[PDB]
């Protein structure tokens, strides 16, 4: 017999920097009203960006992925793999990751489109850390990125002023400690229905004068499974890691409600001192990119600072989460 | 001053088991269309579509349930599934957790991956990647595809080439490595090669226009496939430790016959090593393809469980991934 060779990588694997693109349109409560107070109240959402007509999902992505590169100091040429992670690239191929290699000028390098609803980065963040650890890459790009605005029904009373759109990107690469703990994911395949397209591309295909499909969202039982469940799911994420939740300096939950997080930062038993993402204020739940934005969104800020010990949570779509603790990037 | 964990799995990985699902339905050459016509040029006889009320979801699970059960397992020992896919024709929810909750293991981690053909090489090595990193023991890894719904008729460039079917493999810790290093990249300056040719929101917007399908420029795909896939080939081989005349089985991606006669040519393996020839029966499955591959020459024999295979996974986006593995099952 051969035996098949075993290559190694980085031990210690962590986030280099973030890199956040923000489409220039502002879409305010009042406008897409057409009150204020009452989508606030509910969501914690004033306004929202909408990305113009000529952009996209992979297009974004670029740009996120520019930007994530020159906080790390760093050219295309020394990455060696872009995972994209997203809910709206809206062709079932060609992916999106190869697309924005070439438009980076990197364009043989590695790369794959990754889904998992909301949860996806925190899934595509584990993975890049794994690939390193394995000595498959020594250095990646991981963007979130999302057009949710042409997937919105603006009848729909119940998400309409939720969704938005947003790219942002983190380099891994090797660091001089450990930089990314052991990645917490499950799902719940059993309510895959409460966040859904609801008519499928094939059958509208054959359809195309009918009824089109659009993002609809059973929000109460998305609510209950969110605020209830995470918790367990983020002290999952803290064990991993040997951290305790006192230790906890920066709280990145997937931004899809505000009321939800506020009730995660209490079940988590966090210091009260403890800062918390809360970029959806300005930025709506940006599904894959929000977490990257809302870590972005932070440290322009100078809320959250590198080096500071975060806790991160996707949450979202089939039913899937994904959490991490991590250092904090730039 | 805070110590963030450093954890590890198993270092040795391999392939347990592999599971199949084909459609019942055989479509023949002379029903989609000259028989000899389309096997001159795909090395295609016949291909299997799935019924309408099935989907790449529900193959999918059918496939991992076989693969669970040819490893002697259930889905109790499975700590996630990676769905690998083009024809998941839902923005959201993904496939994944929908496999593990048809499964009766709904709480457990999984994604879907999307990397044109190549997408079970990545998602073969991120679930080895997964396992010796510790975030795992045992996992599925599928793929599926229901392409006859995206096939045009009319464009006789490409309908006699795609088809339907899954097949999942289960990945867990073996006594000696079993999966080889990944080697992958991509030339996303051709992504236009293999299509969606139409964007489902453009579509949506405009119904009175004409509806997506599949477009393909063959003449570009066969010559970057057969003239650069050999050097994949070899730099997969490379970085298992292995040389080409130490390859017992050789499973390319099932897009073209005569692709993969040059390609073949060009790897120099040994004049009796065994080559799937699974597109003669079941066309081509994309994602599903090299899983399938591998199935058909276990069933037959002609590859047999321990045998040194190499995978290489090429298409759209123009992507490929590439490792070599011991035959499991
Ligand atoms: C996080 O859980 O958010 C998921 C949002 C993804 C929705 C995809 C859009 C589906 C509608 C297509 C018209
Ligand atoms: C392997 O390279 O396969 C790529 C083919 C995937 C085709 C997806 C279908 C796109 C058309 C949707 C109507």
């Amino acid at each position: 017999m051969t035996e098949i060779a075993t290559t190694s990588g980085a031990r210690s694997v962590g986030l280099l920097s973030v890199g956040a693109y923000r489409p220039e349109r502002v879409v305010t409560n009042d406008e897409i009203c057409q009150s204020d107070e009452w989508i606030y109240t509910r969501t914690g959402i004033k306004t929202r960006r909408f990305a113009a007509d000529d952009e996209s999902a992979a297009s974004m992505a670029t740009e996120a992925c520019r930007r994530a590169l020159s906080n790390a100091g760093l050219s295309a040429a020394d990455i060696d793999g872009v995972i994209v992670t997203t809910n709206t690239h809206f062709l079932q191929t060609p992916p999106a990751a190869p697309m924005v290699a070439a438009s980076l000028g990197a364009k043989g390098i590695l790369g794959f489109d990754l889904s998992a609803g909301c949860a996806g980065f925190g899934y595509a963040l584990g993975a890049a850390a794994d690939m390193i650890r394995g000595g498959g890459a020594a250095t990646m790009l991981v963007v979130g990125t999302e057009k949710l605005s042409p997937t919105i029904d603006m009848y729909d009373r119940g998400n309409c002023f939720i969704f938005a759109d947003g790219a942002a990107a983190v380099v891994v690469g090797e660091t001089p400690f450990q930089g990314i703990g052991p990645t917490v994911a499950g799902s719940d395949g059993e309510q895959a229905d409460a966040i859904r397209q609801d008519i499928d591309w094939i059958t509208f295909a054959q359809n195309p004068s009918g009824p089109r499909p659009f993002v609809r969202l059973e929000g109460p039982a998305v609510f209950r499974w969110a605020a209830f469940k995470m918790g367990d799911v983020g002290r999952r994420a803290m064990d991993a890691a040997g951290v305790r939740p006192d230790q906890i300096d920066v709280f990145v939950p997937h931004q899809a409600n505000s009321r939800i997080n506020e009730l995660l930062v209490k079940n988590l038993q966090l210091r009260p001192d403890a800062v918390v993402a809360n970029d959806i204020e300005h930025t709506g739940n940006t599904s894959a990119a929000s977490i990257p934005l809302a870590m972005a969104e932070l440290l322009t800020t100078g809320a959250a600072k590198p080096g500071d010990l975060a806790l991160l949570i996707g949450y979202g779509a089939g039913l899937s989460y994904a959490a991490q603790v991590v250092r904090m990037p730039k």
